[PDB]
């Protein structure tokens, strides 16, 4: 259980490893030590002797006794069991070749060293091909099936062991250190060198192509090993014969899992995009689809039937070894909106890919939200391809994989980085279509994902870059990335603006304290008429006070000024790039966003001097709200409406506002329980402890010079809770639904890492409120020593959302001096920017450590210091986070030093695979309070007679369930695993990747949204419309099918919910008569 490694107690600084072994000779057996305050022994049997002798205190060195402390991690991972460290055995890789018994031996390796580590979920194979020792770490979770095979004749039936893998292994390499090996405080088996993640070492590239591992164990008496530790072991044995897999060798490092060029004119959009996807998903083996018989059969029939049958094949769980038989069964005995829907529903049928470190995993055409480039190029939607780089497990690609990071002396990019660069340059070659790099978005860059486009005959892969307005005369990499990503972020197209309508005004600057500072970085002003026009254009009945635009090549948030008459009044400080597209791209406007704390904000507030036990009251209110949602109607407009982003448009809001209790309708109860679990998990992970007073407002300013330094104007549309109890010491009446904050206000940005970004400004009143009309927006001052948005980390008014809360409970008494926040030098290079440069920028971001790890390092280092956030390590982490944020402007990757690495994590963070310590120091009580809170009927008549009491008896709901309920079941079988019949962006219990949740939920959300819309489209098509005999009849039929016939083989509970708006409206109308 200790892996033969025991941590030592306090030791003298002049401890000698060599003398320790000689002393250990007089203390234990001969050569019983494996590595050398931690000491690792050769066997676990002598550990008990060592542990017992430690209590006797016999060992001593230089008048300082040494004790065996609690068990820690092994110095070098070797399995305690001698028989678990198999040595000098043979490994083969391939696929079962359509028969479960013919292993396609892609490559044979002899001398493989197998280490079946049991305490840690990992299986290690060491391959010494050529002169490099390349480790193969299978990992327990990867294994989908382990089998005892019979490679030889019937004698010695258990002669080989076969491991069916799904995600593929992690391949490493050994590099010389050329440094001293002792360093006082020491292995004995020459375990030098380090593991750098590397692409497949096989020339034929078998490891990528292969989906199974067969181990040729010398003896069959290894039943003790290869057991329930190795997942999915069935006692049934199978006789395995080897074949020749030389026809599957591929020398192209790109896409090492695709077929060959043995196809005449087969359509790739319906076969190659599906057959290869099936191979990657392991529904059919590579030979099962590369055989000429299946290819010819698939070419035989039309593309629609082929796509349907291949989708049905993908719906299967286990491997379909003989797809020819399946296709014959579903074709001979077949029993037998639009592609250009981007302009109508903005949903893409993207051919997303997952380029792992040593493989390719296409996920077929999955429906997702569209974007501007494909919105225009919808004629060639099948040609686009979203390529995401992952880590052989669909998780975030570690910075250790793409770079050595930390004694290294100089960062040397690993072979995975070169593979990423080559696969970006040469491109993905899926048959006839060869996908080339086009561009990426900012969030797309965060997602480790790239957009690729193939050189089509009508449109070339280079012409799209010409159309998008990038890579023509761009001088810096940062502005090239900004231009590439500006038109990819989700934005809606407003009205077109005249070129002469925009009227530039001088940028407001102060230039004090040495560093140059600009007050209005991205603050423009709209005329009232144009503001109204863009209000209808966006879809708002009122006039928002500020709009975050992307009009032209200039990005920023532009307010509404009733005094000015200029149409747009563009700013010169908005300098991003130059473009001729004079169309406003409004992304977000000013909402009264309900406020919610983050862990970094809590840490900074506690550091500044806010009582730690004072946040616990706000979380107590939060958990009182959360615990009374499955039993009380108070959740109707308190949890779903406020804590979750659901607005009044949600069906649950309708059916709770005027409907029954949370425990009445089983569908309502299940949805509210889903929300309960989601909110509890969020609060436990991300301490979104809602502050009732205060909001996250969009940073703006008033161009009229009244507001002074330390003064802010904040107007908020009061919530219902604040409307019921208004007129406090912090609010001042302005209208029936609005009030201006008068008390102290604390302001910080969303990251809020460095202690001092917390600026407790003064909220004041201006007589010119009717002159300006600023609403739901934080008005920063125009004059002063330093711009207030610059104080909040390195923020600026480019559309930033600034934290505000008026509670004296959490307001600091004092400020800490903020950082300089020096601007990023553009560094306009003469060499222009090429595709290779932006590819290098992408790979450099791959190397750069993400903001999440820096934030969690700051949090972990902030709980064990006399000063919570003012610690020196916290300051270095804050500066490094500033550098990482500025990386989008300066091509300098952010590598976190190993000194700031979190060696052990608190219990608030569920980092189970790491040392864990209780965090009773600083806001650690929040996690355990959340844990304590967490660890504490026929309705057919009501659904039908109270809303559609007329006897419909349409009975079309049975047919709908036969096609829409079956569709929901198929959609759930595609990705879901639980009984969530109406997921609606619900968090599935299974988390294969995690680390991707938004992308993973989007696949479930978009499919559920489309299916409900498809059911609504099916419902509308089946509806004959007055809609009394059609809509009410359909609602009543759905209610009868779901609620009255729940015992039937449907188990939907949500088919009436798709049309639930009509049912709820009818119930509300008929509440008078009942
Ligand atoms: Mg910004």
């Amino acid at each position: 259980t200790n892996r033969s490694t025991v941590k030592i107690s306090n030791v003298p600084q002049t401890i000698v490893a060599d003398e320790l072994l000689r002393f250990l000779e007089l203390h234990l057996g001969e050569d019983t030590v494996f590595a050398l305050a931690r000491v690792q022994f050769t066997t676990l049997e002598v550990k008990s002797r060592a542990q017992l002798l430690s209590s006797q205190s016999k060992l001593l060195f230089k008048t300082h006794n040494l004790r065996l402390s609690e068990a820690y991690d092994d110095i070098i991972p070797r399995p305690v069991d001698p028989r678990k460290r198999l040595d000098d055995i043979v490994l083969t890789v391939g696929f079962p070749e359509s028969d479960e018994k013919r292993f396609c031996a892609l490559e044979k390796w002899d001398g493989v060293r197998c280490w079946i580590l049991t305490e840690k979920r990992r299986v290690e194979f060491w391959v010494w091909e050529s002169g490099d020792c390349y480790k193969i770490e299978v990992r327990f979770e990867d294994i989908i099936e382990t089998l005892s095979c019979c490679v030889n004749g019937d004698a010695s039936e258990i002669d080989a062991f076969l491991l069916k893998l799904k995600y593929g292994p992690k391949v490493f390499k050994r590099v010389t250190v050329h440094i001293a090996t002792k360093f006082k405080s020491f292995c004995k088996e020459d375990f030098d060198f380090m593991w750098i993640r590397t692409t497949d070492f096989s020339g034929s590239k078998s490891i990528g192509t292969s989906t199974c591992f067969c181990l040729e164990v010398h003896n069959g008496s290894t039943m003790l090993d290869i057991f329930s530790g190795l997942p999915y072991y069935r006692e049934d044995t199978l006789s395995l014969t080897y074949v020749d897999g030389k026809t599957f060798a591929s020398a192209a490092q790109i896409v090492p899992l695709l077929n060959a060029a043995i196809l005449g004119l087969e359509f790739p959009y319906e076969i190659l995009f599906q057959l290869n996807a099936l191979v990657h998903a392991q529904k059919i083996s590579l030979f099962a689809a590369s055989d000429m018989e299946l290819i010819k059969i698939l070419r035989g029939m039309s593309l629609e039937t082929a796509l349907v049958i291949l989708k049905k094949l993908h719906q299967q769980s286990s491997i379909c070894y003989d797809p020819v038989f399946f296709v014959k069964t579903q074709m001979q005995s077949v029993v037998k909106s639009a592609y250009k829907r981007l302009t109508e529903q903005n949903i893409m049928s993207c051919q997303r890919a997952y380029v792992t470190p040593s493989k390719i995993y296409l996920l077929g055409p999955e429906l997702e939200t569209a974007n501007y480039v494909v919105k225009n190029f919808a004629e060639h939607v099948s040609d686009f391809m979203r390529v995401t780089f992952v880590e052989e497990d669909w998780s975030k690609l570690p910075a250790n994989a793409l770079s050595v990071n930390s004694g290294f002396v100089k960062p040397s990019r690993t072979n995975i980085y070169n593979r990423v660069l080559s696969i970006l340059g040469e491109g993905i070659t899926v048959g006839p279509k060869r996908f080339e790099f086009l561009a990426f978005s900012a969030s797309q860059l965060r997602g480790n994902s790239v957009w690729m486009f193939a050189s089509n005959e009508k449109v070339k892969a280079e012409d799209i870059r010409e159309w998008m307005g990038c890579f023509r005369k761009i001088r810096s990499i940062s502005k090239c990335a900004a231009r590439m990503g500006q038109l990819f972020s989700a934005s809606r197209q407003t009205l077109i603006v005249r070129a002469q309508d925009v009227e530039q005004i001088p940028d407001i600057e102060v230039t004090t304290d040495g560093a140059d500072y600009c007050f209005s970085d991205g603050i423009g002003k709209i005329s009232l008429a144009f503001a109204k026009q863009v209000a209808q254009k966006c879809g708002l009945s009122h006039v928002p006070s500020a709009f975050q635009i992307r009009y032209g090549g200039y990005k920023g948030v532009i307010a509404v000024d009733r005094s000015s008459f200029r149409k747009l009044s563009l700013r010169d400080s908005m300098l991003k790039f130059d473009s001729n597209n004079r169309m406003l791209n409004v992304t977000r406007w000013t909402e009264s966003m309900p406020c919610f704390l983050n862990r970094e904000i809590i840490c900074l507030l506690s550091t500044l001097g806010i009582e730690d036990a004072m946040f616990e009251a706000m979380q107590a209110v939060h958990l009182s709200m959360l615990g009374n949602m499955l039993e009380d109607r108070d959740a109707a407009l308190n949890v779903l409406q406020k804590l979750s982003g659901e607005n009044s448009k949600n069906l649950l809001v309708k059916m709770l506002l005027q409907g029954y209790a949370p425990s009445s309708e089983p569908y309502l109860s299940m949805m509210l329980r889903v929300h309960h679990e989601s909110q509890l998990s969020e609060l436990k992970s991300r301490c979104r402890i809602l502050v009732p007073k205060g909001r996250i407002l969009i940073g703006c300013m008033d161009e009229m010079g009244i507001l002074e330094y330390g003064q802010v104007y904040v107007r908020v549309t009061l919530t219902k809770a604040e409307l019921k109890s208004r007129d406090q010491s912090y609010f001042r009446k302005i209208d029936e639904e609005t009030s201006v904050v008068i008390g102290k206000v604390v302001v910080t940005k969303n990251p809020c890492l460095h202690p001092g970004d917390i600026r407790v400004l003064d909220a004041i009143y201006e007589v010119h409120f009717e002159e300006k009309g600023y609403l739901d927006c934080i008005i920063f001052p125009q004059k002063g020593e330093r711009p207030h948005p610059n104080e909040c980390s390195g923020g600026d008014l480019d559309g930033d959302q600034f934290f505000v809360s008026w509670d004296e409970k959490i307001i600091p008494s004092e400020m800490d001096p903020p950082m300089d926040y020096a601007g990023s030098r553009p560094r306009l290079m003469d060499h222009d920017v090429t595709l290779e440069e932006i590819h290098k920028f992408f790979v450099d971001y791959m190397i750069s450590d993400t903001l999440g790890v820096i934030s969690t390092a700051h949090l972990v280092h902030a709980d064990r210091d006399p000063e919570k956030a003012r610690s020196q390590k916290c300051l270095e982490l804050a500066n490094l986070h500033s550098r990482a944020v500025d990386f989008a402007k300066t091509g300098a990757p952010a590598e976190m030093p190993y000194a700031l690495k979190p060696r052990e994590f608190p219990d608030f963070l569920e980092r189970f695979e790491k040392p864990t310590y209780i965090s009773e120091s600083v806001f650690g009580k929040l996690y355990r309070a959340v844990k304590s809170s967490l660890a504490q009927d026929t309705v057919a008549y009501d659904v039908t007679l109270e809303e559609a009491g007329f006897e419909s008896f349409i009975e079309t709901a049975k047919a709908h369930r036969d096609m829409y309920g079956e569709k929901l079941t198929s959609l759930m079988i595609y990705y879901g695993a639980a009984n969530e019949e109406e997921i609606l962006t619900g968090i599935l219990k299974t988390k294969e990747m995690y680390l991707n949740r938004r992308y993973g939920d989007m696949k479930d959300r978009i499919t559920l949204s489309v299916k409900d819309l498809h059911k609504e489209a099916m419902g509308w098509f089946e509806k004959s419309c007055e809609q009394q005999k059609k809509k009410l009849a359909s609602a009543w039929y759905y209610v009868t099918y779901n609620p009255n016939h729940r015992d039937e083989k449907l188990t939907f509970l949500s088919f009436p919910w798709i049309v639930g708006d009509v049912l709820l409206d009818i119930k509300a109308e008929n509440a008078q008569r009942q």
